[PDB]
């Protein structure tokens, strides 16, 4: 059972050259509770962004090259990454764009934050056919004193 979890700006932008131009601590909170105690699969670039392992969690990093941090598990392929998670209720793929694209056809659930922010970036969430996905949960939030933009948490499940 694979789930992707991503924060998407307009045009499904999930990343760019620099830090995203926003401050969304509610989305961080959402990511933390939806990934808590689950194995997480990420690309090397996302591994690098995070700086250290997500705590209380198998962290699984895809790299074509051998690993460089023994605190986490390093794998050379999508299927190795899944196998490295073991036999768990739910594997979270936390990105980035190349990893999302490879895992989406395998996934049964998406956790997306849709952020009402206009950014240009080089990396985007894959197109998810909405005939393949049913939205089971949707929860919209205005920007506030803590959150720079409005955003909406959504969970979709594969049909
Ligand atoms: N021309 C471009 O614009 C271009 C192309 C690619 C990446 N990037 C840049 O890199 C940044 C982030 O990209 P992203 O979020 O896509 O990164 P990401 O998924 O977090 O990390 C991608 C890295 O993860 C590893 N990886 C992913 N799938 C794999 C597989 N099936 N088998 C083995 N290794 C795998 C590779 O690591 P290794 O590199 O260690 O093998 C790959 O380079 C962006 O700023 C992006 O523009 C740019
Ligand atoms: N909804 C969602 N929001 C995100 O911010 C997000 N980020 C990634 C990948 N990038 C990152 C970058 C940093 C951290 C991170 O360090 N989070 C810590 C909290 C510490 C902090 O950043 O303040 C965590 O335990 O989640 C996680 C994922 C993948 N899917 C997402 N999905």
């Amino acid at each position: 059972m694979i789930s992707l979890i991503a924060a998407l700006a307009v045009d499904r932008v999930i990343g760019m050259e620099n830090a995203m131009p926003w401050n969304l601590p509610a989305d961080l909170a959402w990511f933390k509770r939806n990934t808590l105690n689950k194995p997480v699969i990420m690309g090397r670039h996302t591994w690098e962004s995070i700086g250290r392992p997500l705590p209380g969690r198998k962290n699984i990093i895809l790299s074509s090259q051998p690993g460089t941090d023994d605190r986490v598990t390093w794998v050379k392929s999508v299927d190795e990454a899944i196998a490295a998670c073991g036999d768990v209720p739910e594997i979270m793929v936390i990105g980035g764009g190349r990893v999302y694209e490879q895992f989406l056809p395998k996934a049964q659930k998406l956790y997306l934050t849709h952020i009402d922010a206009e950014v240009e970036g080089d990396t985007h969430f894959p197109d998810y056919e909405p005939d393949d996905w049913e939205s089971v949960f949707s929860e919209f939030h205005d920007a506030d004193a803590q959150n720079s933009h409005s955003y909406c948490f959504e969970i979709l499940e594969r049909r």
